[PDB]
């Protein structure tokens, strides 16, 4: 047969790009890179939608520099959805997200994602030296700096007990690394990114009590002076956090800190109280 009208002038290799899965983000033509100053972050009037519900509704919000903001609420509410819309892994349909005063759909992503450090709930780990793995957080960083971050992630000293120290495989392939040693590698790889701001969605398992206040000892060390949203299911984030925002179906239903929260005796209390069990 012979492909007639509109039909006759498709282009296939055209029809196989689009059959791909995530389909995403452009950057918008003469973007420059964003200017990153103290890492301040605003939602103004955030819509979002997936599908046909949205998900997230009228979603307003700032990030001072080095400020911590946990995100919280039941499942499905869009928590870490927001995660997603600051690093620009969607496009919003309405509102505006601005980092230090700039239109995040307006910079390169590859500027935008340079000034922010992702730390997943679990951990991808290469088929390579641990060294590698760590230099992943930034493919042109010194051994020396390297070694810094694992210093600071609480990870070198147990480096230096593997067989071939920094060389030693890991991965599928290589050397089992403990779950503390894995979530510290992720850690160790966003120091060494040294973003102005940290995006931390917390793991929903915990390790033994000693490792999991170590590894929580670390985290808050990476996030101390850096612009920090978390997707919060640690009690202790809350408690210390300098904002809380409890989200419901997509919208923010109430907001302060922990102890003003707890005052306001609404929905975020009655979690406070459900799980005090007094
Ligand atoms: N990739 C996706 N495609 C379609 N719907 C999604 C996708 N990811 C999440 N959702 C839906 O969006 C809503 C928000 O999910 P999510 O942001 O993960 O919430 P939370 O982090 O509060 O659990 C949920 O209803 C979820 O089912
Ligand atoms: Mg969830």
């Amino acid at each position: 047969l012979v492909p007639r009208g509109s039909h006759m002038f498709i282009d296939m290799e055209n029809m196989f790009d689009l059959l791909k899965e995530e389909t995403e983000v452009k950057d918008l033509p003469g973007a420059g890179p964003l200017r990153f100053q103290k890492g301040r972050i605003e939602f103004e009037n955030v819509h979002f939608s997936y599908a046909d519900r949205e998900t997230l509704q009228d979603v307003s919000f700032t990030v001072m520099p080095g400020q911590t903001l946990a995100l919280v609420g039941p499942s499905g509410a869009g928590k870490s959805t927001i995660l997603r819309l600051l690093f620009r892994f969607y496009d919003i349909s309405s509102g505006c997200i601005r980092i230090d005063g700039q239109d995040i759909s307006q910079v390169t992503q590859a500027s935008l994602r340079s000034h922010i450090g992702v730390v997943p709930q679990d951990t991808v780990l290469f088929n390579d030296t641990i060294a590698d793995n760590i230099r992943y957080g930034r493919v042109t960083a010194g051994n020396d700096e390297v070694e810094a971050a694992a210093q600071a992630a609480g990870i070198h000293d147990a480096i230096m007990a593997f067989p071939e120290g920094y060389r030693t495989q890991v991965g599928e392939r290589g050397l089992k690394l403990s779950g503390g040693e894995k979530q510290r590698v992720a850690i160790a790889r966003t120091i060494l990114k040294a973003p102005g701001i940290i995006l931390l969605d917390e793991a929903t398992s915990a390790l033994d009590t000693s490792n999991e206040r170590a590894i929580q000892a670390s985290l808050a060390k990476v996030c101390a002076n850096r612009t920090t949203i978390v997707v919060a299911h640690r009690l202790s984030t809350v408690v210390n956090a300098d904002q809380i925002l409890v989200i419901k179906d997509g919208c923010i239903v109430e907001r302060g800190r922990h102890e003003a929260l707890l005052s306001r005796g609404g929905v975020y209390a009655d979690m406070w109280q459900l799980q005090q069990g007094q």
